[PDB]
């Protein structure tokens, strides 16, 4: 039974977390083979609080200035580099734990587990979802910068997301492991904003099926509705519109729970237009747009 916030184990990744330092800035690093990735702004001081020139800030730095404390032992930074917003480092020893891996650039709505760390040492791990306007509602703090996101399939860790900034709006922004920021944004403590945010319609619907496979069936109703028709109520409620593509993905939980998707859309369409007033859903008392189809299948298979 049961259902809740569930992240992947962090074993393989914990073995790839290191410490990296530069003057008075020191942030978490991901150490795969012999390379050590980490946010490029690590070389910035209050220089970030303006318009730091990375090219220049960089070229004006050398290896010896990088304190890479891989846990308890300190390696020798044989070199550096720069791949977009990421700072690629090449060191003497290759990591003897480096697990089979890939670098993936997830899409909004997708979910992943994030291993929060401070000075190379992880502390906790939770789940997150690439929100519409490309942000992430995580729990990062002074030094968390460098923490990663990922998913698993035993055998293979697919790295998506590295933490860089926290917008003055309190939300979080980062990149894939190629130094590319998700959504616009820049590693500048300047100017920046977080456009209006939508709700991950599919995730909500997937969660509902979840809430169904585990009792709770009050929200389900007889009235049904259409895809071109539902989308209309979705605009009123900063919801993401529903493609036929999402309908095809819910297909599976649908056939197994015994509830046609467009039907599930009629319940939500209602939930939104009407409300709840007491009757909750799977603990929550709000729609959980933070569980993807596949995420719901994991806990129910």
């Amino acid at each position: 039974s049961g259902f809740r916030k569930m992240a992947f184990p962090s074993g393989k990744v914990e073995g790839c977390m290191v410490q990296v330092t530069c003057g008075t800035t020191t942030l978490n690093g991901l150490w795969l083979d012999d390379t050590v990735y980490c946010p490029r702004h690590v070389i910035c001081t209050a220089e970030d609080m303006l318009n730091p020139n990375y090219e220049d800030l960089l070229i004006r730095k050398s290896n010896h200035s990088f304190l890479v404390q891989a846990g308890n032992v300190q390696l020798r930074v044989i070199g550096h580099s720069m791949q977009n917003c990421l700072l690629r480092l090449k060191v003497d020893t290759s990591n003897p734990k480096t697990p089979k891996y890939k670098f993936v650039r997830i899409q909004p709505g997708q979910t992943f587990s994030v291993l929060a760390c401070y000075n190379g040492s992880p502390s906790g791990v939770y789940q997150c979802a690439m929100r519409p306007n490309h942000t992430i509602k995580g729990s990062f703090l002074n030094g968390s910068c460098g923490s990663v996101g990922f998913n698993i399939d035993y055998d293979c860790v697919s790295f998506c997301y590295m933490h860089h900034m926290e917008l003055p709006t309190g939300v979080h922004a980062g990149t894939d492991l190629e130094g590319k920021f998700y959504g616009p944004f820049v590693d500048r403590q300047t100017a920046q904003a977080a456009g209006t945010d939508t709700t991950i319609t599919l995730n909500v619907l997937a969660w509902l099926y979840a809430a169904v496979i585990n009792g709770d069936r009050w929200f389900l109703n007889r009235f049904t509705t259409t895809l071109n028709d539902f989308n209309l109520v979705a605009m009123k409620y900063n919801y993401e519109p529903l493609t036929q593509d999402h309908v095809d993905i819910l297909g599976p939980l649908s056939a197994q729970t015994g509830i046609a998707v467009l039907d599930m859309c009629a319940a939500l369409k209602e939930l939104l237009q009407n409300g709840m007033n007491g009757r909750t859903i799977l603990g929550s008392t709000i729609l959980e747009d933070e569980f993807t189809p596949f995420d719901v299948v994991r806990q129910c298979s």
